[PDB]
């Protein structure tokens, strides 16, 4: 996250970090078997981490969890990043509590002007690098289809949507992959794709969650 602020330690509940050695990507805690997170972040080998504020000790709210399956949306396009969806399923179920606690599934999708949270462990330098050991946060705003379409003409789909800031300055980026965008309580977009991180007129683009939710509930009732 370029630009934004340190959240404050479990404030953000259902964050999770995907671990495989070392934090490659964000995902989000949909319920107590469930994360989801990018189609561009699938690996094998992935131990889901809750609870975490400081990605790098251990402060005593954190559970550790592998997982036992995970399953790329069926239409996941890896060159346009339409679809850049995945649902990881974990190998025992999270004990929720105030730390670590479910992000709700949309019913209707959010509105051009809302605003959103996005969290990550991912760069916060928009020219270099450098990536925190706590959870930052961005307050940014659902931008209207054709600001993101002129942002990237000939790449945005129906199923992404831009947030952020044309100015440049505030944006997710690198590492954030996977992570929650969280507008009005419910988990609307997944942090995707952007060129480069806080650029002028290339703010960050998002998965709708609200065209997969119908995939979601049925995958996750058979799997
Ligand atoms: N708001 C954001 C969020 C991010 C997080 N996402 C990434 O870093 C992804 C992971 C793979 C690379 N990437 C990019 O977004 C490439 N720039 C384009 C690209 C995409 C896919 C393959 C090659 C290139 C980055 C930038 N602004
Ligand atoms: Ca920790």
């Amino acid at each position: 996250i370029v630009g934004g602020y340190t959240c404050g330690a479990n404030t953000v509940p259902y964050q999770v970090s995907l671990n495989s050695g070392y934090h490659f990507c964000g995902g989000s805690l949909i319920n107590s078997q469930w994360v989801v997170s990018a189609a561009h972040c699938y690996k094998s080998g992935i131990q889901v981490r809750l609870g975490e504020d400081n990605i790098n000790v251990v402060e005593g709210n954190e559970q550790f969890i592998s997982a036992s399956k995970s399953i790329v949306h069926p239409s996941y396009n890896s060159n346009t990043l339409n679809n850049d969806i995945m649902l990881i399923k974990l190998k025992s179920a999270a004990s929720l509590n105030s730390r670590v606690a479910s992000i709700s599934l949309p019913t209707s999708c959010a509105s051009a002007g809302t605003q959103c949270l996005i969290s990550g462990w991912g760069n916060t330098k928009s020219s270099g690098t450098s990536y925190p050991d706590v959870l930052k946060c961005l307050k940014a705003p659902i931008l209207s289809d054709s600001s993101c379409k002129s942002a990237y003409p000939g790449q945005i789909t129906s199923n992404m949507f831009c947030a952020g800031y044309l100015e440049g300055g505030k944006d997710s980026c690198q590492g954030d992959s996977g992570g929650p965008v969280v507008c009005s309580g419910k988990l609307q977009g997944i942090v995707s794709w952007g060129s480069g991180c806080a650029q002028k007129n290339k703010p960050g683009v998002y998965t709708k969650v609200c065209n997969y939710v119908s995939w979601i509930k049925q995958t996750i009732a058979s799997n």
